[PDB]
């Protein structure tokens, strides 16, 4: 029931993103938290947050951020756990800002990091998912099921029909 | 002890980027292979690999490559562990390439990609030890001390 | 009758794209087939697919993908066919992810590598079929009478009115 | 035996990159011919070149040029064979400015494009090889055993 | 009354960007032609038109071209007249992919470049004009007043108000 | 009353943007003007504005524009004041080419640059506060409760409704 | 003389950048001091340091990072004075990592930045000058002179 | 012989830029004057001497920068002439950043820009050349026959 990934974000206007590392957390079973902080605007909130992460039973963390995207990046320099980051997009730069300032981490301080957008915030949720797994049957089974069906499901040939 | 890191790489020209990874795993105590595993060379060889990587015991995968960098993403495609991907430094787009062509993935089949180079290729191991240290206590000890010595370990000021 | 060109795809999604290959195989009587074969879900598809490749007769396979697009490298990973990749114009990144994960193919795999979106779709066709056209002289009399047609329908002048 | 492959570029100085081209037709024992061709600097060269390919015996011809790169495009243009394209790595942008400049082709007139520098190069001639192989049964023996030796070859393992 | 300036584009597409120039030339009264010239569908079409142009009467070249923009360069292959080039905005790569294979010429065959898009097709125009002015005294007076004008016209502050 | 900073921009277009800072430093209380300077229309305007700057009291210029965006830059030659630039988010290259053409000032004239877009301007006028501040008491108190309601103002978690 | 401006940059290897700022304050008599503090390997070293920054006389800090650079972004979240952000130049991708992560912050906490490389040190320790000007009459000349002195020292044609 | 062409760059550092349009008006003997102006360092320099370039006799100016280049765009501004604008290759990116600071003029001040670096340079003398050419006769024969030189020059085939 405590949660064991938490999902944190810098503003309400990355749930947009977000919500998909969410959703697809729920859809596996796994309990998380899910909260919004400001790498920038809250940085003592931060500064707590990731450092008792830990022992608060955290497991992972899944950080959203865009722009100049520090939120990632500065919860792995305060948490032991493994942050995973993934790159909101940004309006004038497309997410190219939030990538780059959430996967050039200098050697020492890693941020597991997905694709920019909905596509990243989905994997983040199924790469935690893989994390988890490896001590967890019942998730491991629920995963490759999950991973199996996606697999069965791809259709072999385009609906090529004319409008 | 049976490994539970798969360092791979597409060829030998790798080396020099995911030694940095091998290296880190080495000082923490983390059994691993470290391997030459080619998406484009040997694609029967890969599928291979990462389709048996459970089994054999592997709990995560660190794939490196450069250029159209497909290792990290095809290994993601054929196993439920987590990989990692290390975008290798090209010669003509400093890894530009490399990086877009790994961390890009689709919805459906992550891969957890680190930073250009050396830097990507230690964290990529740093990641890893993050990981099976949620599971092994000995070795979360080892990381804490890790983490605490590179804190403690920053000078105050730079030398001239 | 028998498919001498495979067009493959990712998902429907890239049939938007690779729509436009399809039909100029089509308008120049060049047998084809169309699938979607996805390199990350579906990669054992995809290895069965690229190696049985020229034992079931095709000479030449369009590959389309989008963002982290892998499946025309590892296409050619499989096969000793000539593959053609078509860079499938992505959300943020408007196929710049898409065409350096095609085109910067590392010595010894190659995959000739066309413009972002449906103009790459399209050369995709006209490099196939000027391929083709090499062993097969009905196709190049359709191929040359095609260049020659469209070198003709060019305007000498833009239509200058104002509106 | 007369060529059946043309490789050209724009100055001597692309060729530090396409020599990579023309000694893998070499191995393949592929007939070519090797020319400096500049679609800028002898524009009226290239329209000949381009026109007369075809009947000159020529099946593809390998581009390659750096910049503005228009050598592969204009022949492109002229031919109604498959022309493919090289990106000769630039000083200062790296091969960008090429690739952009030559895989860009408005839909109408295609040229396949391959990596930028001397990957392309080879990978142009081995593209080449490989649909020259549709109709001479030798050469597609001589290939498969090229591909198979690059695949059986890549170690299992990195020499440090 | 014979055109001293020729506009050159490779498709009724780059009209919207082009008629700019023309626009421009007409307001300075600069007797100039309009013409349609594909780099790559129509390539002898380019070589007569480039190679003539002198002879002809023309004292400018501006070309507009989009994507694999090849059109500018290569006129400036034919021609020993100034060649102007302009960049047309292409969909995926908003221009980057025109500007670049339009001014990165090696040396020995110049481009004088400007801006991605309608301002470039504007400033191509005072460009050759400002060329032209100076031979023909009654066009330089013209340009003067129009350059003047153009200081003179800035406002002092922006309208601030709120809507 | 008389105004410490000067908000400039190159023209109305720019307007959307540098509002922006105008309403923060209204907020704040900082007497300002907002001006239209053009370093390419009005470039005379701009050497008399930015080298009487300093005897006119004005302690920081504002400079916002877009595309090649000189306007900075060139204001910092000609005074000695600190001077903040906002790169204007241009419609090709989404600001990058202002970005640049601000930012990459050589060493010896300086201009603090700030994101693109309305985000930067906003920030130009929070840095330019923050500068002020350092000898105004009553403006530092100001930005400390601002600062801090920035701080208290972060939801703890985002609003997860779904639609 | 307690110092008015903090120089920190996140590790050694960005003093051969970061010392252009030092040089250029020690030029104009600024007194200052010159740290290395860690936005990712002393997460609480920084936290303190811009907290206590304003109380204990600081007026402008002036922050070097490259990469995924942090430093400036979250100085500037801990204190209210006016931070200035000089992005170092990364080996792979030359400081366009570092310039994005430091250059784009969201509206609410500002950081003022400079060039990529020395251009940007000496450019920070300007505008910090330049800032300090305000409010320092003697610096204001000393500033004054050291502008009109770079201006007037530009020769008039190159020398071969 | 008056100058009818002037080259102006921002520094020494732009000379060895600078000097390949330099050399080739020399090679042309077209009269012209080669000077340092500074956009950011002698601003008021550039102003006159843009304002006055005209009633001196220059007909065309050749301006050279990197970084935030805004030596031709206010060059421009104050002149009706022709300006020609060369972007340097500057140290971190390689002179994009040059290169979009000087050709994304907006409409009503132009720069007619050439490439990054050497090549730019000496193509700005060439396109400069090709203006004068318009109304001096035997300038246009010398360019004629440098063109048609650089035509004729090319090789069949490269060197090993």
């Amino acid at each position: 029931s405590a949660p064991v990934v938490g999902i944190i974000m810098g503003s309400q206007s990355d749930w947009e993103t977000m919500r998909h590392a969410d959703a697809l957390l729920t859809e596996l079973e796994i309990p998380h938290e899910t909260l919004i902080v400001s790498a920038h605007r809250t940085p003592d909130r931060l500064a707590d947050y990731a450092r008792t992460a830990a022992e608060r039973g955290l497991n992972v963390i899944i950080a959203g951020a865009g722009g100049a995207a520090h939120l990632p990046g500065m919860c792995a320099a305060w948490t032991r756990l493994p942050v995973l980051g993934v790159p909101v997009e940004s309006r004038a730069l497309k997410g190219m800002d939030s990538l780059l300032s959430i996967v050039q981490m200098p050697g020492g301080v890693p941020v597991g990091t997905l694709a920019i957008g909905a596509s990243g915030a989905k994997n983040a949720a199924l790469l935690a998912a893989s994390i988890l797994a490896l001590y967890n049957p019942a998730l491991a089974a629920r995963l490759e099921t999950w991973r199996a069906l996606q697999t069965a499901s791809v259709p072999n040939s385009p609906i090529t029909e004319d409008k």
